[PDB]
């Protein structure tokens, strides 16, 4: 798992996100959708977004970004003790949304990218290490739930 020092770094970085949850959420989803157009197809309600300008102008996309990052923030603040929070998310993503774990890898990478893009020179090597560990733990615990369900895609 993560050390206490690493968790402290994770939650310090997260303060940056909390100052502008909607803006961070929007940028994360736009990074995801533009880098990996197949991901947009999992969202019946975002399929109409044919350009990045349309994505940027979408208030509902910002809303979803807020929902996503709020859930992730709640999980991170549990510092790994997140079974109750994570299980239902894993299960809704496997059974209802059909989100392959690959897409969770994509969004994890997007979060790291957005942190650097919005805070260049202010997301240090130690902080990236810690946040990466936290996102890997999140993804890995979801992966265990996916395996339980036999879900691949
Ligand atoms: C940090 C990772 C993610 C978190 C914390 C997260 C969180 C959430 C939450 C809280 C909801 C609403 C409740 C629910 O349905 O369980 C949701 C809905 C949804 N998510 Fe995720 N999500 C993540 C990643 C992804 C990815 C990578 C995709 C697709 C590539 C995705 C696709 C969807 C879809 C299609 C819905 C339903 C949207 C709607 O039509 O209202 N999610 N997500």
């Amino acid at each position: 798992g993560l050390s206490d020092g690493e968790w402290q770094q994770v939650l310090n970085v997260w303060g940056k996100v909390e100052a502008d949850i909607a803006g961070h959420g929007q940028e994360v989803l736009i990074r995801l959708f533009t880098g990996h157009p197949e991901t947009l197809e999992k969202f019946d309600k975002f399929k109409h977004l044919k350009t990045e300008a349309e994505m940027k102008a979408s208030e509902d996309l910002k809303k979803h970004g807020t929902v996503v990052l709020t859930a992730l923030g709640g999980i991170l603040k549990k510092k790994g003790h997140h079974e109750a929070e994570l299980k239902p998310l894993a299960q809704s993503h496997a059974t209802k949304h059909k989100i392959p774990i690959k897409y969770l890898e994509f969004i994890s990478d997007a979060i790291i990218h957005v942190l650097h893009s919005k805070h260049p020179g202010d997301f240090g090597a130690d902080a990236q290490g810690a946040m990466t560990k936290a996102l890997e733990l999140f993804r890995n615990d979801i992966a265990a739930k996916y395996k339980e369900l036999g879900f691949q895609g």
